[PDB]
């Protein structure tokens, strides 16, 4: 435990907790991040000139064990990891015919295929921290079935839930935001080569084959929109901070049900810090910055957006980028609120109090007036609204409001009394079964929960499918280009 | 033809170009534009709760009746066109029974399905225009195969292409966008309807009823998602904003095209305005407010997220929206664009000039010496340059760029001659030559091109049968519900 | 009071609530709120072009009787209120010598400064409203010296204050804003007539007279400057955000104090509303509206700089307006928030009793044992934050530890007792006692905050006083023109 | 030069251009770039102290002697930037003394103050650019009063100026920016320390000598505000990003300058890059990346004003930051910029040519039909609309257009002749009477440009003032410190 952990502040942080005091040191620039992914392109587009017959098997063969090379130096010098600075070195290292692995290429296609291959590893690095996410969200639902607590609207007590189906409208924000993010990488994961500077190339490119070798699935097409097509780093940029906006409203909503004065749930000690003036502080550091995450992922898609609209539909050395440390921020942020919903301390007794005594369940009760004793709702609402302002002023918590307060408030409101018995306003008030009776599809009663439970189980298997799948398509690509470069330099070493 | 219409400016303003100036000042408000479609919720509602035997046929009728009432009073009463004045209306017009329409329910889920109505018709309008967008744009590129001119990079002439060609790139943005836009609806097209204030109810509804006599096809399950979810409307908001980027990119390329010192495009007349003091102006008043809207729409985009990020995961009044205004300044943008791209007139000759004189057709002069007589492409780079470079300096164009030129750039740069005949390098710096030489996939030759066309075509026939497909459902759910009211309304009048 | 004042929503809404409802159903297009400013704009030129011997008093007595019938006219028939559709309809009412009044003047420099004219006069509406609220917040101040609360830091209790002292750091912020808002009243009340079209004209004006007619302090001396400057547009968009995001986080605060948990505030009925199914509610409608339209006010900003970063330094149609309907939805807040503060019940008790039992009073203790005892300060904090783990521990209040329990706790921590009496330990812990001690510059104690309030009483005479000034100059160039006007129309009428 | 100088990428970078390239991998985290800082607050708070009596001058000196020892460690290891592993790193040094260097403070107030003394350190450095900006702008302006050009407007030729008038609105535009710049200044050079936590404390702190030892012109009086206050900081993103704006409109328009259409101006070779597969690009590198800047200082104005929203007014660890980066990158395009202005070359004899040839002396000729024959405004328009219409029918240039064009244009629109001589219709149309006609305030005729000129070198000669004493104020307060610190360390060592 390092020097912050005083006080209050017992035992280490998590790890998830740490990762938001790190990664902006640790985030790489722009630059070296696309850096090892351009080295890639290098090798898959001299392999599909080779198989074009623009290169000789021993041009090509010179070609990338010379890759090999300047890869190593430029792990150490950054200086090389620009495009003509690296082919400078290249040439430096086996001689001119380094020049002709820029055949029908264009540093402009170079630079929208590696920053695409950047942002398709990061989009799947995303998607595995949002279902670890929504992983943490549902199974700490299923533990909490039971759990019975107020929900709010406009930060007011509004009806009795359980912690369980407050979870589960998190986990169906989460499966629709790992729609946005597959939706996206189906359009990110195109690519742009050989569309050269902006017009194509007269040599005779598969585009295809290069497409495959680096783990493209598809195509862009058109030239013009290879090099100048950039509205899937705006879209990279959106689904980024609409997907935080919702962990800003749910650590938001831990930060004020651990408040000293609703006290319905405490921090895991590894998520929480202190003051070192204060010593009775317990603080959501770990929610502040989590939420700051969020607030900071507006930048990136302003800026790129007002790029965007400041341009022709051209190639522009203007665009602004989504850079590292953006995404790291929301790892750090998703990786974080991964561990507060796993280790969270609900007080459930403190829930079930403000449940029974703080009025949420005075809908049921108004329900009950206009069920059982056939009164219109508007006048329901009228007499319920009287008993609640009555029982503030006598101070009498809702689980002991009883049949006399009940027909005081009905005579008071309608001059006659009102047809129900101690038992019907009991059970009105009880706030289990107030969960109980919201058994309709997507509301607290256990069952209907555990069904959503069910659902979304069933769908974190597709999600986690969905990602092995993508994973994998990645990986097999890459080792056959790997397997193809071993093919000719080896080849051309032996028995040419 | 308005006072507007004097000296250059001739003729009346295409309609197209006339929404720019419309849209702000007809535009509802999001209350007025969302009213309607409340009304149709409270007779899905009202229907659903009949078949539940919550309301009798008798009760149902009376109500029913009713809110065709309060409706047409509200066609001029705005105060009428929130919930409780609404109901306090009805309760005037049909006595005390008026209040049973709000069984089961609340103005949070009321309002959120009723926006989503009015984002889903709005979205098949965007869909629509953005169609007709795509349709005047491939088909424009159909008319331009041999138009040949220059692309541009960094706003420098790059390489020859044609018109045809950079037409195709502004379709395949279009196709993308179009895929934002079906994915949104997808996501818009769920029924909250049934989560009442957050929490569900005790009353047994059927909200699979509601949700399909409303047209939605699913349901928001989770009843705190169904008041508390949002990100639909920043997702509209945020592909209305990336799209309007794209067309500010075309507006913005246009207007260079069409300055006094490009000269290869005029805008129509009907799309262009004038000074009333610079008598020679003809000025690009339809690409400059269609990129105001393009600007403006950064507005919503900004603060629906602003608003997520600082609120709880509930229901809460604090939620920006997307407003009609925004929505209307987009396709009056969208249309006006649609048709400056129908009838622009551009100068072929002019763009053939530029294509052929200014020195575009140097890559294919560079590849040729790599290609031929064998020379690194660094040393042909620098050939080449130095050509430019002396050709620049002497006031040669690039089509009478010679054998003599290259040789002593060559003997100037390499101190070696250059094994090249003149008609070799007049084949390299043909621009035509250049465009038929780019034949590969989505590249400008003119069989490229027609190939891309074939494809958009069948796409655009795949986008108007989608938006066909999901118009019919709904008009075939408006026509459902209103049988079932006219059902319950007749059968209580004549048998009841 | 209307229909939405049921069951807890008692009384008519505050007409100061009322106006975040209104606001945006009752806004001018931005053409309809700027065109009374060219009326007086035309009226100015034409007295400069009479002064300067460019019209005679004839002509310009005949074009200032048909500028007030078109205005007239105008009044009904909105497509008169655009420059050329007016001049038309003049000329159709005077003859051709309305042509006259458009001499050395352009639709670009007019427009600047018949924007620029309307935000004038928004800016003054702002400040007056903004010195309003300051008002409430420090008159409400003035009351609650002595009304003990905690402060919180991270929505964590922290030490004791006063309500006093928590307002007076809202009217310091809000001194601040007003010193941004007249800083850039400096900027906008420049005149750019004269630029013309954007490089003046060889017509002989006077600009210091057309300037000084129209109220403005100074020139916008270089022409495209005149007709190309936009910053102050962006300016005051700015202003109006960060202003309303300090207004958002005073309403936050109030809405976290009138929590069903919190319970140390409550809205005064006027500016509270209810929920149609649940009656329990009172809800913090006139506080997530007023959060709303500072979220909102996020969006003109981004819109206009937006705009600005995709032009040229040159006039453009394509820049982003700053609307009346957005600075209508920020005075609305204001109002509301003004009402808000004025008319807030705060529950002294509760304030008190969190303040004395919630161990907010645990810094004083950690001093005291330093100060008193001599321990190191680090080891204070360590002792005092195990007496509050053992409090919570064992249930204790704050201001029930005693001597004991800080020595098992020194015992626990350090191995040695503790050299404190029961008395130093009551007095360290008593709330009331933790303000007073805090009596230096800007601290809680009553005679601390009376010296703010001092000062602030002070600086809105000030306040007061520069809003007169500014008034009343503008005020007496509108008497000042409409004398010259009649001087004209009768001189003409009786003499010539 | 480096490996991207080839072709007629001519010379070695402009060392401004090469800033562009290197910022970002250069740019500190915002806690090693406010560390220096932290340890000046620590030396100035413990002087504090030992003035107040709270320290000894033997505890003074220890920890003093201390500051320096764990700053020299903290030069190589990061982890001791924070403030409790400082301490830590402090306490393992010279013992338990150094936990008192934190009496009467907190983290909150030592980050605010730490925070602002960064800021305002590069507010400074800013102004400091922006004034290089300013004299490179009005230096290249006094040396191009004869340069005739034409201006634009909705990039259309308008009107004939000079380069120099051009410049003096970008002057104009700076001298704004910097009244924005040092109006913040005033608000950012303010000391919260005192505020402690966030409501001050017990000990007998002297503020004032706090803030004067650390260069502060006053106190953050209201402790809540000073631990809460962050407008400053979002005020500090909003200048940056309205300047910066006018810096992508001018990059903007020197970037239309430069196309190979235009051809009016030609940036200088150490300011340019090029293709390395298009021989003939000299690409505007500096411009586009100039811009790149402007729209990413979008980024840091929305995150901060969206942290502000979304919290209450209180000390939080979720507001977002204003970072080193981000100002590194302002600085970077502020110099570019400077050398591009500084170095631009203009082709003079093209400006001329268009100015000339291109029909922007159209409105003299319609102001000289107006002024000497006397016909209606309105109709001298049409008439030489007319002229416009023909003369680009036929192929005349401006500068060609005689009696008979104007008189056939005249019967062709009119009926009638027109009565004005040749001499008449040549000197409206010659481009540099259009200018020298234009000599009231603001406009571009050379005795006019140059008293702008004249006024904006008495201006700047203020503006270099204000930095002298701006800094030698903080560099003074930095002495007395410094001294401070020795007298207190030397006096410990030799008599106590």
């Amino acid at each position: 435990p390092d020097a912050t952990r005083i006080g209050r502040a017992t035992g280490a942080k998590a790890p998830e907790f740490q990762e938001l005091y790190d990664f902006d040191a640790a985030a790489l620039t722009l630059t070296s991040a696309v850096f090892p992914y351009d080295s890639q392109i290098h090798r898959a587009h001299v392999v599909m000139l080779t198989e074009q017959g623009i290169l000789t098997v021993e041009e090509s063969a010179t070609i990338l064990s010379g890759l090999a090379q300047v890869d190593e130096l430029a792990a150490t010098d950054g200086s090389l990891r620009t495009y003509l600075p690296y082919e400078a070195a290249l040439k430096r290292t086996i001689g001119s015919v380094a020049g002709k692995m820029h055949i029908g290429r264009s540093r402009n296609d170079l630079a929208n295929a590696g920053k695409r291959m950047f942002l398709r590893d990061q989009l799947l690095r995303t998607i595995e921290a949002v279902i670890g996410y929504r992983e943490a969200v549902v199974h700490k639902a299923a533990d909490h079935l039971d759990t019975v607590m107020v929900v709010y609207t406009q930060r007011k007590e509004a009806q009795p839930i359980t912690l369980g189906h407050y979870l589960m409208a998190i986990s169906e924000n989460l499966a629709k935001n790992l729609d946005r993010y597959r939706e996206l990488y189906a359009r990110i994961n195109l690519c742009p080569l050989g569309a050269a500077a902006t017009a194509g190339t007269g040599w005779p490119l598969n585009r295809d084959r290069t497409s495959a070798l680096l783990g493209f699935d598809g195509l862009v097409v058109n030239s013009i929109e290879g090099v100048a097509g950039w509205d899937h780093v705006a879209e990279h940029a959106f689904v980024n901070a609409v997907f935080l906006s919702g962990l800003s409203r749910l650590a938001s909503e831990i930060q004020l049900w651990s408040t000293d004065e609703y006290q319905v749930a405490e921090l895991d000690a590894s998520f929480a810090g202190t003051s070192s003036i204060m010593p009775q502080k317990k603080n959501p550091d770990s929610l502040e910055r989590s939420r700051k995450a969020a607030f900071a992922a507006m930048g990136p898609l302003v800026g790129i957006l007002t790029s965007l609209n400041a341009i022709e539909y051209q190639y522009s050395a203007a665009r602004v980028e989504l850079e590292p440390r953006s995404i790291d921020a929301l790892i750090a942020a998703t990786h974080a609120m991964t561990g507060v919903v796993r280790t969270l301390h609900p007080n459930k007794e403190r829930m079930r109090q403000y449940a029974a005594e703080n009025y949420s369940t005075m809908t049921d009760l108004t329900d009950m007036l206009v069920r059982r004793v056939g009164i219109d709702y508007r006048e329901a609402h009228e007499i319920v609204a009287h008993v609640v302002i009555t029982a503030i002023e006598k101070g009498i918590k809702a689980n002991k409001i009883g049949l006399d307060l009940v027909q005081e408030a009905a005579v008071a409101q309608t001059g006659a009394g009102i047809n129900v018995s101690a038992d019907d306003i009991k059970d009105a008030l009880d706030p289990w079964q107030n969960v109980l009776r919201r058994e309709g599809k997507g509301m607290p009663a256990p069952m209907s929960v555990k069904a959503s439970i069910d659902d979304a189980m069933a769908e974190l298997h597709k999600d986690r499918a969905w990602l092995a799948n993508a994973t994998q398509a990645l990986a097999n690509a890459k080792q056959t280009l790997a397997d193809s470069v071993q093919q000719i330099i080896q080849t051309d070493r032996k028995y040419l």
